[PDB]
């Protein structure tokens, strides 16, 4: 509630120190804003890695989804955050989660060009065959997109 | 700065009066945040036209940027909240600004299947000739995501 809303606004702001200090009076870390957003979600949005890890050390669901089917991995996949991509899959992100467009990250990873986190995608399982509900894949994103590195990726 | 930050939040819950009493305070209207985005563009990405009506009669900035080159009517042309795009449009924004992939208003409208603003946009003359930085446009969207009703509205034109 109050402790939530504060927790949210620390989240957004990358201040870790902050955030250690709500989790030790019992703000749930689980909150969620006008957009079903947690603060992992916020803190993989933004990019605040030491923040990510406070909040996965204290229970912080790794697997959330916001009201569009978002997780925090779905989130860092679009924005090419290489470093959280990696604390949220050691930490048991689903690497096929699927949003209400059918996108897993993989899908998200693929179309803004960050292959070093489709590879790492790929490394935890990432189905490259999975179709959003629009029929596509990540090798019709190669070729929507024309990125040959990419579709070489793929090819393997 | 102090008063800028509370204008983000405010303009992000969808306070209007608020707002309207940071404005009378002498907070600026084309304050910042992390990402580059005005209390404008906060308003028009979450659906608040009462608040973004506010900033305009105030002197916000219409055609500002973010970081990623996107204009608030990049962000409602995403969304889907047609009451604002016509808003911004009535108070000169670009109907063909492009943010740092190339895209238009009109990309990303097409893109998330918003029909009605696709044809609000092309009122406020946008070009469908228009290709990003990756050759695309709204043709190859309407083919790309197989919609039936997007090349029904090409076609017409
Ligand atoms: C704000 O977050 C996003 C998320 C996705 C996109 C985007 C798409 C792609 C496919 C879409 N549909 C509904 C078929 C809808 C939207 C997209 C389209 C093209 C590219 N390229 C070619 C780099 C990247 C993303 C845009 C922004």
């Amino acid at each position: 509630s109050d402790l939530g809303k504060k927790l949210l606004e620390a989240a957004r702001a990358g201040q870790d120190d902050e955030v250690r200090i709500l989790m030790a009076n019992g703000a749930d870390v689980n909150a969620k804003d006008s957009r079903g957003k947690t603060p992992l979600h916020l803190a993989a949005d933004y990019g605040y890695l030491e923040v990510a890890e406070v909040l996965l050390k204290h229970g912080a669901d790794v697997n959330a989804h916001d009201v569009y089917g978002d997780t925090p991995l779905h989130l860092t996949a679009t924005w090419g955050h290489l470093e959280i991509v990696e604390v949220l899959l050691k930490n048991g992100a689903d690497a096929n989660a699927i949003d209400f467009f059918g996108w897993t990250p993989l899908h998200l990873a693929a179309y803004f060009g960050h292959l070093e986190i489709v590879e790492v995608l790929l490394k935890y399982g990432a189905d490259v065959n999975a179709q959003d509900k629009f029929g596509k894949t990540v090798f019709d994103i190669s070729v929507y997109n024309g990125d040959e590195d990419l579709a070489e990726i793929l090819q393997k």
